[PDB]
């Protein structure tokens, strides 16, 4: 393996970008804080070997991923601030996210309270509204991918398994990567579409409200066995408004399912508390919403 650049530089714009602390790594990308040398503005440097880019087939998804990516803008989709390349890496320059993703929150809060999921469930649905409009499909919609910068607001990340919709009814018959929220349509191989990010939204939403995911096994095919049959339950404690808008987003026929546009219009959002924000004691301890200090 070859090591990383201190300093990552941009030739086409000119700028300098010193690598700062290691943030993580995901399958191809180790991530680092990286601050610009002039502004001192820092970013997220999602930074990719080009070793594990010997095959074209993972040379295409990147770039399909960097084109997809690259083309975003919106306050719930993590920016993409540029791309660049040497002989060894390809660098991508992202919005930087400080406090991590859902599913740290997840593994400290377990269930949230009814507001945190209605504030951070409507974000996520705003997110994904933008990309659907733009004829995005995400395709991995989980915890992980849910990233929250240093005011707790949802920024959506990692393109790696998102395709553009190319003309209307086009059916997906191909998703090359395994999502975690995999919906029922793309086990059976009946072809998809963007139902498949409102399903990952019910599973969010469901882990979220209960504390755990709806389908979870041992055994990832057990897993899929029980999404095929939809072999979930509420817990009985859930809201009902709340288990209906679960129950509408995880039916088996994507046609059954509302869409990203429904979804704020839901009982759920208009006839329930959404915090404006949410302090940053959200990551560690549970909210009171108290109407004044005592
Ligand atoms: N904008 C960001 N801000 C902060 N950390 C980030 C950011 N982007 C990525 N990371 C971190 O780097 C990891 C890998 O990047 P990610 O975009 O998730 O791609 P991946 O390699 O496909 N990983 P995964 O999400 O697990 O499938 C993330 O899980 C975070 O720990
Ligand atoms: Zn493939």
């Amino acid at each position: 393996a070859k090591e990383i650049p201190e300093v990552l530089v941009d030739p086409r714009s000119r700028r300098r970008y010193v690598r700062g602390r290691f943030l993580g790594k995901g399958g191809f990308a180790k991530c680092f804080e990286i601050s610009d040398a002039d502004t001192k503005e820092v970013f997220a440097g999602k930074i990719v070997p080009k070793s594990l880019l010997l095959k074209p087939h993972q040379r295409e998804k990147m770039s399909m991923e960097i084109s997809i990516h690259r083309s975003l803008a919106h306050q719930h989709v993590v920016g993409f601030h540029g791309f660049f390349e040497d002989n060894d890496f390809v660098f991508v320059v992202l919005e930087l996210c400080r406090r991590r993703s859902l599913l740290e929150l997840h593994k400290r809060r377990k269930a949230l309270t009814e507001p945190e999921a209605r504030y951070y469930l409507r974000q996520i649905v705003l997110g994904c509204q933008y990309l659907h409009r733009n004829r995005v499909i995400h395709r991995d919609l989980k915890l992980g991918n849910l990233f929250l910068n240093e005011d707790l607001e949802v920024k959506i990340g990692d393109f790696g398994l998102a395709t553009k919709v190319e003309y209307d009814g086009e059916r997906k018959k191909v998703l090359c990567g395994t999502p975690n929220y995999i919906a029922p349509e793309v086990l059976s191989k009946k072809g998809h579409s963007f139902e498949v990010d409102v399903w990952s939204i019910g599973c969010i939403m469901y882990t979220l409200l209960v504390g755990k995911p709806p389908f979870e096994t041992s055994c990832l095919k057990e897993t899929y066995l029980r999404i095929k049959k939809n072999e979930y339950s509420i817990p009985k404690h859930i809201n009902p408004v709340a288990a209906s808008l679960i129950q509408k987003m995880l039916q088996t026929d994507p046609t059954a399912r509302p869409t990203i546009n429904e979804l704020l219009n839901d009982e759920f959002f208009t006839s329930g508390y959404i915090p404006a924000r949410l302090p940053i004691t959200c990551l560690t301890i549970p909210p009171r919403f108290s109407i004044a200090p005592s």
